[PDB]
């Protein structure tokens, strides 16, 4: 093996009188020659280790082959054209097609033509009210930064020069005059690591330069927020601006566009609850909120006096988490029943029309359309059921199959069961276990336990070609709905935030134990996977309980819990993690589980494959660099401690299919090989 030598510096930070050594501090410099050479050496050693796995190629071959099938999205009208995304099978990026009556479908926007390896991706797309102008945002090399392009839809040629410095932004048109978007300002230093916290809302008027765009919110001191958004209602009557400093909680403002220079009225002036616009009807706004409702509710209020004390329930809170979509003149309430979906159709007066029956137990998507759409589309899927499209007739409730999946996976071939286990403190936690029919609970099944746990994020049934290939190889895939998540409302989330964070790691640990106790797998056949916050999860569990698994796979994880907040928009996660500068108690708690600071010399850690990317500006790469250098430094047993740095890729969204395939191939090969397999399972 032999890892690349990683020099240790003399950096020492102090937190409330406590001194902490950070020898790999130089690795935080993403622009230095030393770091670049380091990444290269590391990738080199990883590829050389992987090259030793005989069936690596067979696995990649299998993945690419099963991934290679036609995929198509649901159609949407704009002018005399219906638009729709498609993928011939292995196109690095989905292509947007369009078709008009009496003519063959045509390619409209093909992202693949923008980059050699398809690393440029299309994020947001917003047509002008009349559908003649299209504004759409592109991501370069997987970064959170964006450029908004403007195309004349008819000729498909550029209208104006692209807007720059956009980030975490929507695109919401005010009729056909122009649109609102959000921007920060290029920071001095690397735009892939330097802190940004004064998000701003701008209005770009068509036929003007970007330097002349009016600043709508975020410039004066009283409006300084880390995250701002803007949405103009479908009927162009109200502008809704949201402002937040963290990923949970936001202020909300409304401006009556039907009047000349109307002032901003406060819908919510504190950060004590999340509140978002769904739609309006006349002067009434329809808002989804968790204020005084842990599982959320839909309320209405007259926009001329929108304060929270004036909100009135339209869809009262229930025992299950509520999310609302609108379309065709109806509100569609989606509820979460133990991580699976249920849908109810309501009219704008809060009267329940009917309960919409779904294909099975899994996740639904869709039920989003304009007031005037005569039909709505929804998707259904789960761990063993590839994405299926349905067309919904709103008035009668008629449902018909729009697109059956072309994936080479028979759903009847698998089992995806839900179990509930208990954590250290007694809490009952849900676990969905998927695998190919005919498995035997003899504790020998190669298993991958997946978890996230935080940020009110819910892990609902989701289909993946990678996971389906793992099930085919005979593996088990288990997803735990850990606290910290949003599965059971705000309380579930908060039971996993700040100084309660350890509850999340305890739930994951207890899930691992349940899987062995129930006979699905055993320690040397167990791997744990997690990304971002789920990366912290893997990092925390492997350092606290290195005896628990055989393989650990932390992806783009937050590993230095003491400095995380000093990068990009990490501070935006203070609500969930708290920071080392909050108080000595918070510092101590963070230091107490921070993965980077809990790796210890002499400990035998599992075989690990830390994965990250050179353009991840959500979670700077330095987190994984330092974690990996420390493991290579401190590990004592025989297990490899490797890191795989993806090139020209970011946090995740928009990654080319070719890269996703290579990634999974590397991870599945490494995992089975580290579990001792010399030939593919069977
Ligand atoms: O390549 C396959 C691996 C091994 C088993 C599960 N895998 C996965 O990639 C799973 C399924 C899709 C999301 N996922 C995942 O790990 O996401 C990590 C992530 C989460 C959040 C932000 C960025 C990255």
């Amino acid at each position: 093996l032999h890892y690349p030598v990683t020099r240790q510096g003399e950096q020492v930070d102090h937190y409330f009188g406590q001194a902490v050594a950070d020898p790999y501090r130089w690795l935080e410099d993403d622009r230095s020659p030393e770091t670049e050479a380091w990444v290269k050496a590391q990738n080199a050693v990883t590829q050389d280790y992987l090259a030793q796995i005989p069936y690596r190629a067979a696995i990649k071959e299998k993945l690419a082959a099963s991934w290679n099938y036609a995929k198509e999205g649901a159609p949407f009208r704009e002018g005399r054209y219906h638009y729709f995304f498609k993928n011939d099978g292995l196109q690095n990026q989905n292509v947007l097609w369009r078709q008009q009556e009496g003519k063959p479908a045509e390619v409209f926007l093909d992202p693949n033509t923008l980059s050699p390896d398809g690393t440029t991706a299309l994020d947001q797309l917003s047509f002008s009210r009349d559908g003649r102008i299209l504004a759409y945002s592109l991501s370069l090399a997987g970064s959170d930064w964006r450029e908004i392009h403007l195309m004349d839809v008819e000729s498909k040629q550029p209208l104006e020069t692209p807007l720059k410095d956009v980030k975490f932004s929507g695109i919401s048109w005010l009729g056909n005059e122009g649109f609102f978007y959000s921007s920060y300002d290029k920071p001095d230093g690397s735009e892939l690591s330097a802190r940004t916290d004064q998000h701003k809302v701008y209005f770009h008027r068509l036929g003007t330069a970007q330097e002349d765009d009016r600043l709508v919110f975020g410039a004066i001191p009283a409006q300084h927020h880390r995250y701002v958004g803007a949405t103009v209602t479908e009927d162009d009557r109200f502008l809704l601006i949201s402002a937040a400093n963290s990923t949970s909680g936001n202020r909300l403002y409304v401006k009556d566009l039907s009047q000349e220079n109307a002032p901003l009225l406060t819908v919510q002036g504190d950060l004590d609850a999340d509140v978002s616009l769904v739609d309006n009807k006349g002067s009434t706004l329809y808002l989804l909120t968790n204020r005084d409702a842990p599982n959320r509710r839909l309320v209405t209020v007259d926009a001329a006096n929108p304060g929270p004390a004036h909100w009135r329930d339209l869809i009262p809170e229930r025992q299950q988490v509520l999310t609302v979509h609108s379309g065709s003149g109806y509100l569609f309430a989606e509820y979460m029943v133990d991580a699976t979906a249920r849908v109810e159709q309501f009219d704008y007066e809060g009267k329940r029309v009917r309960e919409v029956a779904l294909p099975g137990l899994g996740s639904v998507s869709g039920f989003n359309g304009k007031h005037d759409d005569p039909a709505l589309y929804f998707g259904f899927e789960n761990y063993a059921q590839p994405p299926t499209l349905y067309r919904f007739e709103p008035k009668s409730g008629a449902i018909s199959l729009y697109r059956a999946s072309a994936a080479p996976f028979k759903p009847e071939d698998y089992v995806s069961e839900q179990r509930f286990y208990q954590s250290k403190d007694g809490t009952r936690v849900p676990l969905i276990i998927s695998y190919r029919k005919g498995l035997k609970l003899d504790g020998s099944n190669p298993t991958i336990l997946y978890g996230y746990g935080g940020f009110d994020v819910s892990l609902t049934p989701s289909f993946s070609v990678s996971v389906a290939n793992w099930l085919d190889l005979g593996g088990v895939y288990a997803v735990a709905n850990l606290r910290g998540g949003g599965e059971y409302g705000q309380a579930w989330h908060l039971a996993g935030t700040q100084q309660n964070k350890q509850n999340v790691f305890d739930d994951f640990i207890a899930a691992a134990e349940y899987l062995k106790a129930e006979g699905y797998t055993r320690t040397d056949r167990l791997a744990i996977r997690g990304g971002s916050n789920g990366g912290l999860l893997v990092g925390a569990v492997m350092t606290q309980r290195p005896d628990l698994m055989r393989v650990a796979l932390p992806a783009v994880g937050v590993l230095d819990m003491l400095r995380y907040h000093t990068f990009t928009a990490g501070t935006g996660w203070a609500y969930d993690y708290g920071t080392s500068a909050d108080s000595e108690a918070m510092f101590d708690y963070l230091k107490g589980y921070s993965p980077l600071h809990n790796v210890r010399p002499g400990v035998s850690y599992p075989s690990t494959m830390v994965t990250t990317a050179d353009h991840d500006d959500r979670v700077v790469p330095a987190h994984s660099f330092k974690f990996a250098a420390t493991l290579q430094a401190d590990n004592a047993g025989p297990h490899p401690q490797l890191i795989r740095i993806e090139t020209n890729a970011g946090h995740g969204a928009g990654t080319p299919v070719a890269k996703l395939i290579e990634q999974s191939a590397d991870i599945y090969a490494f995992t089975l090989y580290e579990m001792g397999y010399r030939e593919l399972p069977r």
